[PDB]
């Protein structure tokens, strides 16, 4: 699980 | 798990 | 667990 | 656990 | 457990 | 400029 | 610039 | 600059 | 300029 | 100047 906002 | 808000 | 707020 | 708020 | 307000 | 190697 | 290996 | 290596 | 090795 | 090796 790799989660990014950006 | 990774997660990051930026 | 691996979590960043930037 | 490794957490970062910055 | 690591944690750091910055 | 925004890169990830996964 | 935003980089990240993971 | 925001760099990771993890 | 921000950088973590983990 | 934020630096982090873990």
């Amino acid at each position: 699980i790799f989660q990014i906002n950006s």
